[PDB]
């Protein structure tokens, strides 16, 4: 119930919304069908259109008017946009030229500089170059500010968990917006963009940026706006709340615009029908723009132009069934479209198996345009399975595809012909970011970046402490003239064990055996050197991984490897080596085939044992220094050593073997060297973080040997391939993965074939940041190197997205 009967008169656009059920006149009042009898007609003025003519300029003031044009519209703060150009001879923003802003030029009041987003849905990244033509507002904020060539959305590539991700710097798992509908089997509900159900803050997680603001006693605009307020309203809006006095002015605002995706949606991402709207956005920035240089605060305010995602080709007859896939189709409920989410119809039915869904939908045409996961199995860097709104079994489309239960659903609703919410990766998916004001850098092009990070930027430009989030404070430093902020590694938590030769090789009874005794004073003490760091400074690049939790462990020097071997998890956590532009591959003699040696360093208590494998027939190992890249065959002795050793599911081990054998040696090939870093994750519960051993869910059988959920690897090399990767003195490059350590090879549908099909096509699915491995380990790299922290941040959260051009 409303008494809708109150009025708005002096409250348009209040910013306090008041509560039921006294009736409302703020920017949501629509949505919620509560707002005052008057609001259209006090608040919704629309007499005599958006733009000041030659016959307006100084009329006398009608307060019917949309905006105006008389002379005390100024003082007033309600002028039309345009007001300045037609009655006072000025130029529009966009035709000035544009001059470096080096400090605020703010009126006086202004306690700092406003921070105004420009958010634009379904804006995909490669409208900045093929639209340019016609979005001269646009071009002239990316060309004059800072840009990158675009942006990376979340996945779900979607609406609302996009726009509520830039908000909290979140992911969709921790945020809890995982669709544009989803429903919670707690609560029982389903949210949809239709519908009351989203106006509940149950489903809203994190802190956003507005909450965050005022909590620290910085005023919010709405960000929020219902989509019945016209384009030119909200601008208008924007701009009176900015003439405000400064005790009751906000300092952020929020702009959102439902084109382009509106018509994408209709026309796909480049129909012709889609010059007009991005024409029709241009203008609106424009408004802007020059209402902002009315106010005298065009090199006062920093303006953020920001998309939620991309568009991409899609039409129905690009539809994929389940009901060809399976026979009980209406066991099922399925989320369909450009991702599936699947679980049964009801709680009820205890003979619904998710396996057998699965498998049903595995590998079953040829041509099959999706892929059933269940969604901890789902690539690492997605971070989508962390919560209960998230259904087990996901399946990931296809770009240019969707996928639904039956036929009956995409005729009983061709309607369109754009979409979106694939793979983050994938290009058409990918969205915009321009910053343009004082504390943003001047005409300077930065690399491309994910949209989690922008919420650490904006708290920056506002001068807030950023709530806990998924960003990485300080790897958009570079995007900043001024507010930078300081970061700082963080302080390592347990210091490393250097253990000397302690136990005698009969102390051991593992149920190893190594074919090892062929019997020298010049390379005895060089056999030495070698285990007590000689060549460290070659496989060690830049320097031990920090350990940022309370645990045992030991440091292990080699010829040719360094590991951080952990007591507790019997394995090295991190094991690193360099591999030069000239390094050789050898085999494993026929001889050393099942060699497994005691580590006279590690006491029998805190080794593995090869009894275990024997007895566990599921179960088999792998070596994290691959044999194969050994420097003499006297070192290769060391790449059998029992703390090298790693459980490994044979179905695995194919994928492993090829990288360590043929990959490793093409990647030092092509990038003249890398330094390998590679290491087990364990991660049970999917949380993306490191687990605990309480929480680990299996061992090799009979033995405290914990099996890892997946093996990561770092490759890194300089920047400046014309240096080796062990002598680079500027940036480096890097590319990192984490691969699921799976019993089978269904992911993979030609894995039948030789491992040079599909092996290389599974590790780059499953690319991954460097800072994805630190949560999954708790170790922070790069700890010594000669480049700033700022821009090892940046390098740590560095996708290699294997996209093309
Ligand atoms: C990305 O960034 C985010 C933000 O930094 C990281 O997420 C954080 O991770 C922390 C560790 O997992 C987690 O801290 C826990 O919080 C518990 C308190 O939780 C509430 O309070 C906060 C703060 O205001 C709030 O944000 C939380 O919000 C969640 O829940 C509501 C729903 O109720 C949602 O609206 C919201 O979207 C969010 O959901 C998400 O998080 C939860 C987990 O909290 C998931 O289940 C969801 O699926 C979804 O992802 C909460 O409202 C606190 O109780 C925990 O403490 C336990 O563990 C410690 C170990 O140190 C121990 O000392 C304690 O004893 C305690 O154990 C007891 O509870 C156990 C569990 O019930 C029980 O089994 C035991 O036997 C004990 O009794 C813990 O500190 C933090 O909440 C989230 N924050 C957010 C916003 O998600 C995220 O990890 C980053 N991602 C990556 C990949 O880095
Ligand atoms: C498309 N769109 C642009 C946009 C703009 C910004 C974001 C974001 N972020 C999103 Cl997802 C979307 C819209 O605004 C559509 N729209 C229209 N009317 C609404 C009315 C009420 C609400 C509620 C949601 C929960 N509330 C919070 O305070 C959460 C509880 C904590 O915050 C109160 C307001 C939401 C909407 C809404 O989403
Ligand atoms: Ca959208
Ligand atoms: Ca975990
Ligand atoms: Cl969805
Ligand atoms: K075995
Ligand atoms: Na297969
Ligand atoms: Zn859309």
């Amino acid at each position: 119930w409303t008494a809708t009967s109150g009025s708005c008169k002096g409250r348009c656009f209040e910013l306090q919304e008041v509560g039921p059920p006294d009736c409302r006149c703020d920017n949501l009042c629509k949505s919620y069908s509560s707002c005052c009898h008057d609001f259209d007609e006090l608040c919704l003025k629309t007499a005599r259109g958006w733009e000041c003519t030659k016959d307006r300029c100084g009329e006398v003031r009608n307060e019917e008017n949309a905006c105006h044009c008389s002379e005390d519209c100024l003082s007033r703060g309600d002028c039309c946009t345009n007001y300045q150009v037609v009655c006072k001879g000025e130029s529009h923003w966009v035709d000035d030229d544009c001059e470096e802003i080096k400090v605020p030029e703010c009126p006086a009041g202004f306690v700092r500089p406003p921070l105004i987003i420009f958010s634009v849905d379904g804006f995909r990244a490669s409208y900045m170059k093929k639209g340019s033509k016609v979005m001269p507002n646009i071009e002239k904020l990316r060309s004059c500010g800072t840009h990158a060539p675009y942006m990376r959305p979340v996945y779900p590539t979607k609406t609302f968990p996009n726009l509520y991700t830039l908000a909290t710097g979140l992911y969709p798992e921790s945020h809890g917006i995982v669709g544009n509908s989803m429903y919670d089997p707690v609560f029982d509900a389903s949210f949809h963009l239709r519908g009351r159900e989203k106006f509940n803050h149950r489903w809203w997680g994190g802190q956003p940026l507005w909450i965050t603001a005022t909590k620290q006693g910085v005023r919010a605009g709405t960000f929020f706006w219902s989509v019945s307020i016209p384009h030119e309203r909200r601008i208008l809006t924007i701009l009176q709340w900015l003439s405000l006095p400064d005790n009751e002015r906000p300092s952020v605002y929020a702009f959102y615009s439902e084109q382009p995706d509106f018509s994408g949606h209709k026309y796909g991402p480049f129909g012709p029908e889609m010059t007009n709207p991005l024409r029709e956005i241009d203008k609106t920035v424009g408004q802007l723009m020059d209402g902002l240089k009315q106010l005298r605060l065009h090199r006062c305010v920093n303006v953020i132009f920001v998309g939620d995602h991309g568009m991409e080709d899609v039409t129905c007859d690009r539809t994929e069934f389940l009901s060809n896939y399976l026979t009980n189709v209406d066991d099922i409920t399925l989320v369909p479209g450009t991702l599936g989410r699947i679980r049964a119809k009801s709680i009820n039915n205890s003979k619904y198996d998710p396996k057998t869904i699965i498998a049903a939908l595995t590998c079953k045409k040829p041509d099959q345009h999706f892929k059933p996961y269940m969604k901890q199995h789902l690539p690492k860097r997605l971070h989508y399975a962390n919560n209960r709104r998230i259904e087990d079994i996901h399946l990931l489309v296809d770009r240019r595809w969707h996928v639904a239960r039956k036929p009956l659903d995409v005729y009983k609703k061709c309607f369109f012909q754009g979409d979106h919410g694939f793979d983050n990766k994938v290009n058409s998916m990918q969205t915009v970011f321009v910053g343009y004001g004082p504390t943003f850098k001047y005409r300077t092009k930065v690399p491309p970046f994910e949209n989690i990070e922008l919420y650490n930027v904006m708290c920056d430009l506002l001068g807030l402490k950023p709530a806990p989030n998924n960003g990485t404070h300080g790897s958009l430093n570079h995007l900043l003239r001024t507010n930078t902020f300081r970061p700082t590694m963080p302080d390592e938590v347990s210091r490393p064990n250097y253990p000397g030769i302690m136990y005698l090789q009969s102390e051991f009874d593992l149920g190893c055996t190594c074919d090892d005794k062929v019997e020298n004073k010049l390379e005895e003490l060089n056999k030495r050197l070698h285990t007590k760091g000689s060549t460290k400074e070659r496989h060690l690049l830049y320097g031990r991984p920090a350990v940022l939790y309370r645990t045992s462990y030991d440091i292990l020097y080699h010829t040719d490897f360094e590991s951080g071997y952990s007591e507790i998890f019997l394995m090295p956590l991190w094991t690193s080596y360099t591999i030069s532009k000239q390094a050789e591959v050898s085999s494993i003699p026929e001889h050393l085939t099942n060699c497994v040696r005691p580590d006279v360093r590690v006491s029998p208590g805190f080794s593995q044992n090869c009894l275990a494998y024997k007895n566990d027939k599921q179960m088999s190992y792998g070596f994290l220094f691959p044999p194969y890249l050994s420097s003499s065959p006297e070192a290769k002795y060391d790449a059998f050593l029992v703390t090298n050793m790693v459980p490994m599911y044979p179905a695995f081990k194919r994928v492993w073997a090829y990288f360590q054998r043929v990959l490793v040696k093409k990647y030092a090939s092509e990038r003249n060297g890398v330094n390998v870093i590679s290491g087990p994750i364990f991660d049970y519960n999917y949380d993306g973080l490191r687990d605990t051993e309480d929480e680990i869910k299996q061992y090799v059988e009979g033995s405290s040997i914990p099996v890892p959920t997946h093996y990561y690897s770092i490759i890194t090399s300089c920047l400046d391939f014309t240096q080796p990767a062990d002598k680079c003195d500027g940036p480096l490059s890097v590319s990192s993965f984490i691969l699921p350590h799976r019993p089978d090879n269904d992911e993979s549908c030609n894995s039948s074939e030789d491992e040079s099909k599909w092996v290389e096509e599974l590790m780059k699915m499953h690319t991954a940041r460097v800072r994805d491995i630190e949560h999954l380990t708790g170790l922070d790299f790069y700890r010594k190197t000669s480049r700033s922290y700022s821009e090892i941040l940046t390098l740590k959260t560095y996708l290699h997205t294997y996209e093309s051009e």
